[PDB]
């Protein structure tokens, strides 16, 4: 549809800021956590991939977030904002698609309602004219009866 | 409501660029201030948390911003843009919610006006038809009197 | 036109996040690839220019992306998101211009419809008045015949 | 006005990405230019302030951009995108304010035009009723003349 196309620039804005959310937390994770957890945060590539695993729910079983929380108790100030902001972006990707569809339906229902009323207005006036003409004929008839 | 749903992608754009503002000023604060103030800016994690305290009005009493200003007189070129842009983003988070509500009310009031007028238009024309029919009948009555 | 003016702030948002996409992948490319490929990723300036060549379809013949893929088999986790997100932004630059034009046309057509109906409504009622007045006159004529 | 408030979240988006435009070119400028031009790009703080001078037109007389162009001939690939993208952001700050005002005027003119037509529609039908009633009275008068 050419109303989904309407919503694509905003989708890229969300998708763009989503990958930027990974990079800023990937750098952050490397400094905070890389020395104690080289396998998970020892580098930017290692951090970006550890963050990816957390978001794709391959971290319930081998839950990277939790052993880091053990060694560093305040580590939730890192993880909780990450999981929240990156879930909220993924949410907005679907919302933008949902809103695009429901907006197109809503606009279509409103043209339906205007021409629905514009039809009723047409028909009510047209049937008044029809009643006018028959009535004006009767007047002219009664007028010839006087002549 | 499913009109607050409509404003969420823009909320995330503001929320995303807000955390972006911390990271860019956290890096800048580390470079400018980390050597003279290692407890406050000696690292990216230290800088990000010093900036957080400033925005959460903790530094109303120990005031991190001001002793840095004292050693570095130009330091307001760092702090003033930070406090302004970060506050303006937090402001836009609430504005986006306020505008979402007031726009839903405004759209309701407009449908209320449009069927208010469409009702008056219907009633005024229906009343004319009623007047028509009683008149037409009287014409036909007087026409019978001539026959 | 002063409706393309309306779409410019969103154009800059796309253009801004596009150059953002280069920088974040330029840093990531340097870390991942700079040691094995110093001519292509040994620095941030080298990485930003290698990414530029890939997007401008220069690497259709010397194909920087592919020998990196050969040494690093996982390298598509870097290249594929890059080519997708950067192309999707460039796409949204043209969409924003297309949507701006088609929306100005759509709004024109709607004013054209609304005065099209407002004209028909005026003419149908004015024609009824004209019918009224000629009728009223004939009533008064026949009323004089009775006097 | 509470329609300027409507436009503020988009203003922050432009203002946000503007400061991000400085930081990414400030890092870029430091690596490309810092070794040969330590006074202008030797650090991130030095680069961010050299970029500021260029944009605030304190670089015609002491034109930092030009001696760098001399030593590095391809340096316009850095400066030209910088000056363009950061001018285009500042432009969009004023456009967002202009569009906010002209939109409020345009919406106000359209309510003026609807109640202008809704008044004409009211008055034309009301004067038809007035002509109805006088006419129906004449019919009843001529009907009593027959009785
Ligand atoms: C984007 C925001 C992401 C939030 C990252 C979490 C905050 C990082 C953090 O915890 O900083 C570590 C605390 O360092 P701290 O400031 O306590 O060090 C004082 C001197 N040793
Ligand atoms: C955001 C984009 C800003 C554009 C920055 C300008 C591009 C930076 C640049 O010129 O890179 C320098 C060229 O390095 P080069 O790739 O030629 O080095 C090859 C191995 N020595």
């Amino acid at each position: 549809v050419e109303s989904l196309m309407q919503a694509l620039p905003g989708i890229g804005w969300t998708a763009a800021l989503l990958l930027m959310m990974f990079y800023i937390f990937a750098v952050m994770g490397t400094e905070l956590f890389g020395e104690a957890f080289p396998q998970w945060f020892g580098s930017l590539g290692a951090s970006i991939y550890s963050l990816f695993q957390i978001m794709t729910l391959e971290s319930w079983s081998m839950g990277i977030a939790r052993p880091v929380m053990e060694v560093y108790p305040l580590a939730w100030i890192f993880f909780v904002p990450f999981i929240l902001i990156s879930s909220f972006m993924v949410l907005n990707l679907f919302i933008a698609i949902i809103v695009s569809a429901t907006q197109e339906v809503h606009e279509s229902e409103q043209r339906a309602e205007r021409e629905a009323n514009n039809l009723i207005a047409h028909d009510e006036r047209q049937e008044m004219l029809d009643l006018m003409r028959a009535m004006h004929a009767k007047i002219v008839a009664l007028e010839q009866q006087g002549a």
